[PDB]
């Protein structure tokens, strides 16, 4: 047996179904021959902003950062603990596989608190209670966790995917994979660097190595390792076949110790 | 052995802050005082519709069902599985109430299949699997589980929340009781009529003494009745202090006996 592993998947997998295809076929590939405890953790970003173009609402920033007021936090809610999540398990239940899902509230799983009154239901995340999801996964079951939370008064909150899906893997004690677009990052000489420290990530960030929208993945695996005390990888769905080496633990794209 | 009661919610009860309040007061008295787990099924009363509307899409009812188009199902699954189960959630929260909130193809507690092709994505509930609710009623949840479901195909469905309800509760043996916003039936004497046949409630529909609104009530829980071969409570939800003991075997409202 094995601790488990947190797959956490960004916006851009959900949104394609050739991608969501491949993940599923992974995830049975890897179960036929291996038994870690799996345990997905999702956002949506794409599902819920279609939403919001077709409602007519503006989306709103407060210093780099989304504003979820208190009157549509419930539509936020149901594009992301709703259709995203149900989405998921649909794509489990066609490929043969036993999910259950949930969000961050169910067994206190991941404890959130109001990030900042001026966002309004916008949560910040810390670890919670391990009870519930180590019952389903003892009894063989895929947990899929949306990223939305609720405080101990009963509000509901909107949370970074990132960040939960660190908080999840405090809380289990696991492993976490946040999957998304970026493969894995090469060297100034188009190699896949399979390991790459903080400092390393720092010098190749403005050595002009590591740019763009990449700064921010990495920088979201820094943080994320930061606060695990344990590495965290960064991987795609582009080679579908070395997907269940990645969840055996084998760095197949980018792993981040810091 | 266990007798789960369920509890259907659905409609304008979804949209009362106060009838929920005095709701959740009144699960948490009954549980204070009682072994026997509860189990609530809901639906998507004002949030589906609202969100139509917001959207300026049309609400095609045939006959009890919402035709659910395919271009529409995820949006209805987001209002459904997403907005009305959190809510219920946050509102366990609030109170204190360990909840896990479930959609119907979560351990596949209840199986769906497409009830008509011109209806779209309708599902037609049938008895799964206790084995999941089970679990978590042993281990002191509170499942609260939305009417979308899923089929073996992996397409998402609409159900009808008191035949989902009903499916549930010959899944897992309960009772079970359906919350609306009913009226009392009068006998010729003008006193309420607290527990009736099928057979009798057909004969006050053939005879008008059943009328409105409420001839689609009796007809859902006579139905019920009927599938589970155990009486099926009617009552209101506006009458919160009755409910304990409504939930306590009480027949507080309409009872339809087997
Ligand atoms: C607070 C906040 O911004 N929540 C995000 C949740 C989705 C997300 O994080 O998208 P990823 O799947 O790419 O991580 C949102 O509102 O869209
Ligand atoms: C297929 C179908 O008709 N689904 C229902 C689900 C909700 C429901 O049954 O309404 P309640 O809130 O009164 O429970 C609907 O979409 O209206």
């Amino acid at each position: 047996m094995m601790n488990p592993l947190i797959i956490k998947l960004g916006g851009v997998l959900l949104d394609s179904e050739e991608a969501l295809e491949r993940l599923f076929s992974a995830l049975v590939n890897y179960r036929e021959s291996h038994q870690r405890p799996l345990v997905i953790v999702h956002g949506g970003g794409c599902v819920v902003d279609e939403l919001m173009k077709g409602l007519n609402l503006p989306v709103k920033k407060k210093n780099g950062l989304r504003v979820t007021p208190a009157d549509q936090i419930d539509i936020i809610t149901g594009a992301l603990a709703g259709t995203a999540n149900k989405t998921l398990l649909a794509w489990a239940k066609k490929h043969q596989i036993a999910a259950v899902g949930l969000f961050l509230g169910d067994g206190d799983s991941v404890k959130v608190t109001q990030l900042d009154e001026e966002l309004g239901h916008v949560g910040l995340a810390q670890p919670g209670s391990p009870k519930l999801i180590n019952s389903l996964l003892e009894n063989g079951y895929l947990p899929v966790v949306s990223s939305i939370g609720v405080t101990d008064e009963g509000q509901l909150m909107n949370v970074n995917a990132d960040q939960a899906a660190t908080a999840l893997a405090a809380t289990l004690g696991a492993d976490l994979i946040l999957l998304s677009d970026v493969s894995g990052i090469l060297d100034g000489k188009g190699q896949r660097i399979a390991e790459m420290t903080a400092a390393k990530a720092e010098q190749l960030i403005e050595q002009g190595i590591i740019t763009d929208g990449m700064i921010v993945k990495v920088n979201a695996a820094l943080d994320a390792a930061r606060t695990l005390g344990r590495p965290v990888d960064i991987a795609s769905w582009r080679h579908a076949e070395q997907l269940p080496a990645l969840f055996n633990g084998m760095p197949m794209g980018t792993r981040i110790l810091a």
